[PDB]
């Protein structure tokens, strides 16, 4: 099919999406690129969707955290969202998507700007929001393991699907969890979509980078980098700490998983066949930069090893003193 300005698409009601591809480009990301906005909205993605469960109600990834933005902003679980959800309305009312739809949409054009990025499929067509999403479907970062793992698991994820979704925090950063270091990241590189996270959360912790009492945090190996208690779990449980390593230096698998595992959160609610295929809008993402490393001044005798069937593979180090890692502005 042929859209209005000539840019070509396999199914003619996708273009509808390149107008609003623009605008956010331009708009919402600052000009294409992977920052503060991006990250916010890939997070909407999911906390969207995960209002989601066969038996406790919720209609998924349904817009439903902006068209009930009064009731779903004010869950505690949703501290800090209320910002991008403000940025995001008045493209949802000045365009012809669903908010639904628009969430997605955004979080996969936002993860394509990020070097080593991936192009996560997109399908167009889901009904506005019926009701609020229930609260007490989206995980927190001081909810166990087991509990984590079986919310995601009540809403169609595998252990390792959860693995594979957090590859997310690897251009991510915090303003809630401890608000005296608004825009600290979970890993060295938020700009980037790499193994980093994976790597760095397996370090032994040393430091809180900012106050030490905070719910839902545990010690960073850095300073400038958070540590969620959930990931520092993750990374560490017989469930979950072999795919976690697995992801280590290994790019194609964290591109092709977090691809084919968002598309799958994406559709939560939905039925695929009842959507249309529009994954060939999404931009190509810039190629990955920097190498899979240990930070400055790490060696592998500090990382905690926790995959019980493989040794977690050496990496080189950064060379020179340790250092900090700078916010996300
Ligand atoms: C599996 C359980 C998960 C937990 C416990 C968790 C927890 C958190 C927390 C506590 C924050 C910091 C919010 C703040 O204080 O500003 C955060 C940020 C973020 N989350 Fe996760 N998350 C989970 C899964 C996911 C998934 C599945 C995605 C997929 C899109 C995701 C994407 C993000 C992103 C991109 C940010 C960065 C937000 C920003 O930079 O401002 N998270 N997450
Ligand atoms: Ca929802
Ligand atoms: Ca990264």
């Amino acid at each position: 099919a042929t859209c209005a300005d000539g840019r070509t698409t396999a199914n003619a009601a996708c273009c509808v999406l390149f107008p609003i591809l623009d605008d956010i480009q331009e708009n919402l990301f600052d000009g294409a690129q992977c920052g503060e906005e991006v990250h916010e909205s890939l997070r909407l993605t999911f906390h969207d969707a995960i209002g989601f469960s066969p038996t406790l109600g919720g209609g998924g990834a349904d817009g439903s955290i902006i068209t009930f933005d009064t009731i779903e902003t004010n869950f505690p679980a949703n501290a800090g969202i209320d910002e991008i959800v403000s940025a995001q309305k008045p493209f949802v009312a000045k365009h012809n998507i669903s908010a639904g739809d628009f969430i997605q949409f955004a979080g996969a054009v936002g993860v394509s700007n990020c070097p080593g990025g991936v192009r996560i499929p997109f399908f167009l067509g889901r009904p506005d929001a019926v009701a609020a999403s229930p609260d007490h479907l989206v995980p927190e970062p001081f909810d166990s393991v087991d509990t984590i793992l079986a919310r995601m698991g009540d809403a169609g994820f595998s252990a390792v699907e959860v693995v594979w979704l957090l590859a997310s925090h690897s251009i991510a950063a915090a303003d809630k969890v401890d608000p005296s270091i608004p825009g600290t990241p979970f890993d060295s590189t938020p700009g980037v979509f790499d193994s980093q996270f994976f790597i760095e959360t397996q370090l032994k912790g040393r430091l809180f980078p900012g106050t030490p009492d905070n719910k839902g945090e545990v010690q960073s190996p850095l300073q400038g980098e958070i540590r969620l208690q959930s990931d520092h779990l993750l990374a560490r449980d017989p469930q979950t700490a072999c795919e976690w390593q697995s992801m280590v230096n290994n790019q194609p698998k964290i591109q092709n998983r977090f691809a084919g595992t968002m598309s799958k959160m994406a559709l939560l609610g939905q039925d695929k066949s009842k959507l249309i295929d529009c994954s060939d809008i999404i931009p190509t993402p810039p190629a990955l930069v920097g190498a899979a490393h240990l930070p400055a001044g790490f060696s592998l005798s500090d990382v905690e090893q926790a995959c019980a069937e493989t040794p977690f593979p050496a990496l080189t180090a950064d060379p020179g003193p340790v250092t900090s890692v700078p916010p996300v502005p």
